[PDB]
């Protein structure tokens, strides 16, 4: 499977996929790296791993659909079966989302369905849970709401931080992200036609 990774900023999980896709027996290969923002350190990553690259900044188009078919476009022109969303930060229109249904992944920094939205962290450590984890899952049109596909459970430190959480849920998020685009790549697991998620 030909594989887009979509970034916003550090692109933290990038590296992880990168490996996972060189080893000797992946399902897929990682054949651009799209970030809406410029500048970015995981557009450096994806500079640095011979993996081209582009640019679509947001802010140059007047609503969310438009931005997203010049996406589209983009991964069309690479022949990419498979999106993975590595701290890409804006939310996808529903025809977008409907037409990649089955072939595109998030991480979250969170066990799902606790801790939806962008701060999982801030959340966690507010509420006082002393665990936390991360979720891989399809995207779905109703934000950090689609089938799950793996998760790790992950410690929450007395005295915490966002950063020390957060490094913490990374470490995991590195682990099960490419064990999850490995298992949709291959034959493995699938978004079934109920909607639910399949083991093959």
């Amino acid at each position: 499977a030909r594989v887009a990774v979509l970034i916003s900023g550090t692109g933290s999980n990038l590296q992880a996929l990168i490996d996972s896709t060189r080893e000797p027996n992946s399902s897929a290969q990682i054949d651009i790296v799209i970030s809406n923002k410029a500048a970015v350190a995981g557009l450096d990553k994806a500079e640095r791993a011979g993996i081209p690259t582009r640019v679509i900044n947001h802010k140059l188009y007047k609503n969310r659909v438009e931005f997203d078919s010049a996406i589209d476009l983009v991964l069309e022109e690479f022949s990419i079966d498979i999106v993975c969303l590595a701290g890409f930060m804006r939310i996808l229109s529903g025809p977008f989302v409907q037409k990649w249904n089955g072939k595109m992944l998030n991480i979250h920094p969170s066990l799902l369905p606790s801790f939806k939205g962008s701060n999982a962290h801030e959340q966690a450590l507010e509420t006082g849970v002393t665990v936390t984890g991360c979720t891989v899952h399809f995207v779905a049109e109703d934000v950090d709401a689609g089938q799950i596909i793996l998760q790790e459970a992950v410690p929450v430190k007395r005295g915490d931080t966002v950063a020390t959480l957060s490094e913490r849920v990374k470490l995991a998020e590195h682990k099960i992200f490419p064990a999850a685009l490995q298992l949709v790549a291959s034959g493995t697991v699938q978004l079934g036609e109920n909607g639910k998620i399949c083991w093959v």
